[PDB]
RNA sequence: CGCAUGCG
RNA sequence: CGCAUGCG
């Protein structure tokens, strides 16, 4: 009904700046939600906030706390080669990976370099 | 089950500082939970919060944000005498109050004068 | 063919928040538009400049710095009871009027007190 | 008329500190006014913004904003052997450089490595 | 308290 | 450096 494209490009869309850590949660929500096949309740659920005058920020976390998918969920890795490679916005939210970290509760993805060591994106 | 003035305490000895808007933040915390009986719950959050690397003062927003009594609450109304009432490293932090203030969104209290003159507190 | 109230509300309607210096700067750029009838070189402009990417509030500069009526001209006079009557994001950006504050150097407005006493709206 | 290191020197003068991010932009903004013979008219335009009550940081911002030869103009290159050559107050303020950085919104320079790498400063 | 964006 | 908004 929707294309993780669309749906990442229509996020970004709304989205202030560039390489933040709202964009690089724009890319895990759609991949999980194409993954489970809730691309469609995510979007849906998505115009809601909008509609209703939340900021996309606002409505991103939202998403991540009612759509079942991301609920105790993991963050899913990303393998980078250096810390070069994660968004422009990003480094100055990335901690050590705890032992369990959720999407509900801001952790966004976790990238691991090639040597296997592992950074968390934190909301 | 810890009490409200053992909660204000374990949290003060996280905090740096005297007289901070996260010692006022503290308060109504302790508060609010008390009256809800959500005083366990918002100590095991807060401890939750430190251990995968939040400030203290970031632990006690992330109470405001997941813990139930906290959504969309209203500020709680201290009055006062005069706005040297209110502590001094708080004043940075003082505004006008918007329509309909939400603790999760950053009020913490309003203050208000005899002659009912208000100044919000956000964080 | 645009009133100042429907240029105003078109305005407000691109800007964060509320009560802002930026918000401000609507009333007066609309004030002055409508009685040198400048308000539709002043919407176009700011049709142009969203429709090129910029912020609002670029576009409002903007404006202050390529419209004749702003090109030179001194902040207008607001008359206030007291500094609970200036609008509720704008009171960390007051200061002492200069001798010759201009519209396109960040000078919003004139407040002044029914005393006299004058306070500069700056951007 | 007053040469390069006259107007840096002035400018040092006022600034808080050692090795900020703004001492870095009095080096900037003094090299290139010299190439484009606008060193007058910026120690013209950074004595008007003090006057009318901006910080001497503030100061230099609007000379990147007024005056015609920082409009739109891209940051210089500084090479650089290690990062340690970069003032430590800078660090903060270092980041990614975006696809086409401006110094007239906030970026002052990039410093560039041996192997090409780069690190923007963005006040 | 901090990050992001916008603006000076 | 600071203000504004957003988010934690
Ligand atoms: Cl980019
Ligand atoms: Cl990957
Ligand atoms: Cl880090
Ligand atoms: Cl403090
Ligand atoms: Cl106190
Ligand atoms: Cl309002
Ligand atoms: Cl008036
Ligand atoms: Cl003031
Ligand atoms: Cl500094
Ligand atoms: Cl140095
Ligand atoms: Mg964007
Ligand atoms: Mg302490
Ligand atoms: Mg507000
Ligand atoms: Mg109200
Ligand atoms: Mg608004
Ligand atoms: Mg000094
Ligand atoms: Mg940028
Ligand atoms: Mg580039
Ligand atoms: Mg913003």
């Amino acid at each position: 009904d929707i294309s993780a494209k669309d749906l990442r490009n229509i996020m970004y869309d709304h989205l202030p700046g560039f390489g933040t850590a709202f964009h690089q949660l724009v890319q895990v929500i759609c991949k999980l939600g194409k993954d489970s096949n809730s691309l469609d309740i995510i979007h849906a659920e998505f115009q809601a906030s909008l509609a209703e005058g939340d900021s996309p920020q606002c409505a991103l976390i939202q998403i991540t706390k009612r759509v079942p998918i991301f609920q105790d969920a993991a963050p899913p890795v990303i393998h980078i080669r250096s810390r070069g490679d994660i968004p422009r916005a990003c480094q100055k939210s990335l901690r050590p990976v705890p032992p369990s970290p959720k999407i509900d509760r801001g952790w966004v993805c976790v990238f691991q370099l090639q040597d296997g060591k592992t950074l968390g994106l934190k909301i």
